[PDB]
């Protein structure tokens, strides 16, 4: 028994299929691992920010591109679910697949066969090795091959059948792709580890918002950093970026003190009303301009 | 006894009815699971607001129309069974049945024949399996497929009778159906995972409300986004949204305080007078004018 | 004996009267349900608001017919009994009997024969059971059918005696009858569950109150609303809609002193007086003209 | 002696007999029982007010007019005595049996033979049965058939006496007529359980203030409306309504800062003046015209 979980210490960037296995399954059977990760994933508040480098002239324009493009996506859950996998695993690799104007994400789910292998210029190089499609349906594997038909062709898997021991690794742009790890100690260390090694062998809040602040400016940095760079024109490459809060915000009542304070003579009314249970904004401005035009109330 | 709830815990995604006969059983059999699932369609609070990612030219009536189409759906007792049910199972496929302009939203009860199964553009994709009509009777078959004429119709029945291998699965529109999930760490695994799994060997607020709001989330981005495109014109798709509250809301004092500061020298009263017990509006009003009109108590 | 609380936890919508049996047994014979019951019919405060999704010219007569509706009615105590027997069966069906201007509920008792079968256009569809009618005497199965006279009649029994197993279901109108249903988990589960079910086998607050207060958005928007609309003329259907609160409301301190800031230059003074302990409003208002007038102590 | 107990809590509305001889035994040889009913009879304090629906010319008229046939009946001691007596035996048989304009009630003590026994237009029918006359006094039930001449008369019993299965029960008018209950689950359920059956077996404050809430409301809504109905002309029927405070009410301190914040330029000083332990209102303006009027003592 003892000497299965120290081989498996042993080898933590080899031996990952049972570590995975086991967390999937202590993941339900247990409650404490269960905890683990629903914490992870509902802890983050996911309020965020987009700033600039520099102030261009139309600048506001790109803020609303901005926010628009990460509504589109939807990033809360994108974030919430690359959060509990690279927990879980310790490594993961995605990619912007789609067009330009308008990306959709894609998440490899084997480490196995495409995971982060050296760096270069600093910068971490992912391999996608072709072994990988060897399992696929035939209509399966042509259909995930036109998935990625600009970068990756079955072209290239011919020419694998042809000598497998020589175009058995392709490489991906850099402005798409995104390695994320976790549990490294040394920056030249591919694999990261789960965080269920450490607890296995055994079947502080503001600790693990700290612990999460970083995987947060991690998915900052490399996965919608891209994604700004995407959407924004070349001239406006690296100009933005946006970052996650990662420390306990300030509650109702502070915020509705600032808001009430600084609407005084111009500012917006209707955050005013809209943080106020029920006095529906609409139904508030309403019935104001009933009472002060047909009524006539402060009249009498 | 044992080995079965291993084997249970081993295919999660395919030992589904056992995990729900046993939920079902120990929600009425036990108050554990009782007080858990009552928590969760009781706790939130359902307070929401619909805010746009522009400032169109006559944004007040899009407002209007959104707040009584939520509504007519009467959206809180929706979210609380959506809730209560993906809980159970851990996974759920609903669609807008009715019309555009006045949708109504639909259920499927059997995961087994109805799931998401793939992405594409980044997006689920739900695949409704036929074998799910051979029990149903044939009244009851027409009727439903009536139910879901211009997506489904009875013609693919046949088809399906004809080649049982060959038009097993149909699929469904991306603008009304909706699938939600709990319990999956991969962003490529379908099927989630009921909350009874982690305590059934056996037989903190703020961390479930930070739980719940997640899902309030993702019900938000996945079920009333796709209302809201039915509901107002092409050019406005996506423009609107609407967020949930997951903390806990201030009291009445500060919104007693917030409202009666907002009144000065023009803001509504009848909001200011609302929250008081008693004191209706208009008795209010009437006594109040009764008082300044008839008898002229401040000239004595 | 614990076969039998099993085989009554396996089928909690066949084995009904045991269950109701049960549950009033323990009401009186024991002190946990009977608080449990008691708390259920006493905590709400019932303190209640109706609001508009549109101010109409003519809102104010609208807002005290509505007032005045609701106090014929006498809703307190109907809302009190609806929350208790609910909570006893699970399931409840009742339905607005007098005519359109003065309506009048009546609840049914026997769930076993008239209950919710299916959902249409997103609402629920309740059949009557003609059976019922096998057991009252002659006199009062002809009372009764004389009550349901325009959606029910003798006729109907007439057919079902001629044969029984085609007209042996009848429904009832969409605007009248409605519905009310707790613990059930699916959104297409028809009975629910008795609150007695969990603690059988044995022989806060403020969860309690978010508890009831769904129950209470139940009967607001399922109860009430048809009420509203029944009364109210075609034009104005669905405009109003009416709310019970929640929470624990601001004491008597807070409320006096709202009341007394408002009073400043023109507002109610009968409201201000009215709070106090004794200080009847005729005698503080007739004892001050006294004093002002008579003896004009102002001047002395 | 435990089949007893079974027995009697079998049928809660058909041994009534004998829960009353154990309540009214237990009342006296037990001190928990009798602080129960001292509780119920005292806590409420039984401050009131009426309240309108509608502002009509000569309010203040029906307002006086109200008040003093509130305390000709003599309230107070009336809603205590029906509280004490609905708690002992769970349901109770009122009327308003003196002439209109002065009207007096009367409180059938018998239940056996006068309860209510069904609903029509959703209000509760009370039929008396005449059997309960077999065993008064030919003097006494002269008098009490004379009681009730309008209504129940001699020729009555006679009927009743000539077919006693044929005129064995009698109706009573609606206008003056009142059943209170408590401890019934169902809106159809006729008898009422009394508050000692849960710890008979056996032998906080704000539960018990809201417990009571509700009987304050029944009783302001069954018995002092038809009243206020009767004393009030036709045009004002059910256009007033009373009602009694069920929460703490606030001490003296603030009752007296808000008299005096009102005192100021013109509000009336005798209630000023009153609160004040000693210090007769007469005795103060008489000493208090006495220094300003005879001595100058402001000159001096």
């Amino acid at each position: 028994e003892a000497e299965q979980l120290k081989n498996y210490f042993s080898n933590p960037d080899e031996f990952q299929e049972e570590i995975e296995d086991l967390a999937q399954y202590f993941y339900i059977s247990t409650a404490e691992i269960h905890q683990l990760f629903e914490l992870i994933e509902a802890l983050p508040t996911l309020n965020y920010k987009i700033d600039s480098f520099n102030k261009v002239k139309s600048s506001d324009k790109h803020i609303s591109l901005l926010n628009k493009s990460l509504h589109k996506v939807k990033h809360k859950r994108l974030t919430r679910d690359l959060l509990k996998q690279v927990a879980t695993a310790g490594t993961l690799v995605g990619i912007w697949l789609g067009d330009a104007k308008s990306p959709y994400p894609f998440i490899f789910d084997e480490i196995k066969y495409v995971f982060p292998s050296f760096r270069r210029n600093g910068d971490w190089v992912c391999v996608v090795d072709m072994e990988l499609f060897t399992k696929y349906k035939d209509d399966q594997r042509n259909e995930l091959l036109k998935s990625l038909s600009p970068y990756i062709k079955q072209s290239d898997y011919e020419n694998f059948m042809k000598d497998r021991e020589k175009y058995r690794f392709k490489e991906l742009p850099q402005e798409r792709t995104f390695p994320l790890r976790t549990g490294t100690l040394k920056r030249n260390q591919g694999l990261g580890t789960s965080w269920v090694t450490p607890g296995l062998y055994d079947v502080n809040l503001d600790t693990f918002y700290k612990r999460i602040g970083v995987l947060m400016e991690d998915i900052e940095q490399e996965v919608y950093q891209k994604l700004f760079n995407l959407v924004l024109p070349a001239a406006q490459k690296d100009n933005y970026y946006m970052n996650y809060d990662k420390d306990k915000p300030l509650t109702l009542k502070e915020k509705m003190d600032i808001l009430i304070k600084l609407n005084d003579k111009g500012w917006s009314i209707k955050h005013v009303v809209d943080n106020l249970a029920g006095v529906s904004w609409e139904s508030y401005l309403e019935q104001t301009l009933y009472e002060t035009e047909e009524l006539k109330l402060q009249e009498k």
